């Protein structure tokens, strides 16, 4: 098998001249290219099966983007394994060669007001055909999203995601750690398990705000730092903000601390479009039940050049519950993997 940076990268004869590219959660990601399709492509490695929780993610993933068909979600194009379940000890999905990520592309590139406007509304019809299919995606980064070589974007991972839940969505004080942290919603720490789709929204309005500025708006230092950097911004909640929230660990925190004055976005980004900062300010609303809907954020004047909701397709067969992955141990895991990706045998 080819090898690339002393591992196995087990991919061929279609796939060959690999390249190293970067990163996926179970395994390095690569470009390739397709003998059959004449076209290079990218593959990532998943070597999950030691663990339940890399089974689960791994399985997910598969699960939503074998039924997702969407121009702003990247696909499955191929799944390549091992023959027999005794012989498959690694996962390789091939997807389309994107040219760039958004995290890297922010590093050293300032965008445009047009290429926020479009990047923007990109994720958002990508996200509204997510939601309708009753999923969360729960991981939105600048690093998930993959520009290709004219601008057209793609959202990446869905291993994170989950079945949107949210009559049981309520918890405790300082118990959750959905999503990454720059882009985590306030809520999380405070009283939600992440399973609504408003979570997703606020990861939305924090890549909005970093795509105007090329800095994280909200750069935690680490797990409890990350709410001190969203009050920073916001301010002190409301009283009809804090009345929404009944958990009195939470409350009682919130009313612990000093008055904190909201910071105006244009303060923050002089040079931005007004509208953008408006559509900024209703995906940043402090209070999840407040905040923006994605169907609202396309139909934003900030979007009005892009904005057609016949062309904003949503899911044909939503998904009704979670697989229900838990407490299934990583050889059914396996098994389950395995049978998912028959279909791309031979
Ligand atoms: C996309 C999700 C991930 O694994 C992210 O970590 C991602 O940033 C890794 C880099 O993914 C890239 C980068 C490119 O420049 C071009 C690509 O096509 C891809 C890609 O398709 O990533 C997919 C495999 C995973």
């Amino acid at each position: 098998p080819e090898m690339v940076r002393g591992q196995v990268f087990d991919v061929g004869p279609r796939y060959t001249n690999l390249s190293y590219i970067g990163e996926g959660a179970y395994g390095m990601v690569c470009s390739a290219y397709d003998n059959l399709n004449k076209v290079r492509v990218a593959i990532k490695k998943i070597s999950p099966f030691e663990h339940q929780t890399y089974c689960q993610r791994t399985l997910r993933e598969i699960k939503i983007l074998l039924r997702f068909r969407h121009e702003n979600i990247i696909g499955i194009n191929d799944i390549i394994r091992a023959p027999t379940i005794e012989q498959m000890k690694d996962v390789y999905i091939v997807q389309d060669l994107m040219e760039t990520d958004l995290y890297k592309l922010l590093k050293t590139q300032h965008l445009s007001n047009d290429h926020i406007c479009y990047f923007l509304y990109q994720i958002l019809r990508g996200l509204k055909y997510i939601h309708s299919a009753n999923v969360l995606h729960r991981d939105l980064k600048p690093s998930n999203l993959l520009l290709n070589t004219t601008c057209d974007l793609k959202i990446c991972d869905f291993g994170l995601a989950r079945v949107a839940d949210p009559d049981h969505d309520h918890t405790g004080f300082l118990t959750e750690y959905v999503a990454t942290r720059w882009y985590r919603a306030p809520e999380i720490m405070l009283n939600s398990k992440g399973y609504t789709k408003s979570i997703d929204i606020w990861s939305v309005g924090c890549i909005l705000a970093e795509m105007l500025s090329n800095r994280p708006i909200f750069p935690g230092k680490h797990y409890l730092d990350q709410l001190n950097h969203i009050l920073g911004i916001l301010g002190s909640p409301s009283q009809e903000d804090l009345n929404c929230i009944i958990n009195l660990k939470a409350r009682n925190y919130l009313l612990s601390l000093p008055h904190k004055n909201k910071v105006p976005w244009n303060r923050l980004f002089p040079n931005a479009d007004s509208k953008a900062l408006d559509l900024l300010d209703k995906m940043l609303t402090f209070n999840p039940h407040k905040r923006i809907e994605v169907e609202q954020a396309l139909a934003h004047p900030y979007l009005e050049q892009y904005y057609d909701p016949s062309d904003e397709p949503i899911a044909e067969a939503p998904f009704k519950f979670d697989m229900e992955l838990d407490d299934l141990p990583k050889e059914k895991l396996k098994e389950l993997i395995f049978e998912e990706t028959a279909r791309f045998q031979p």
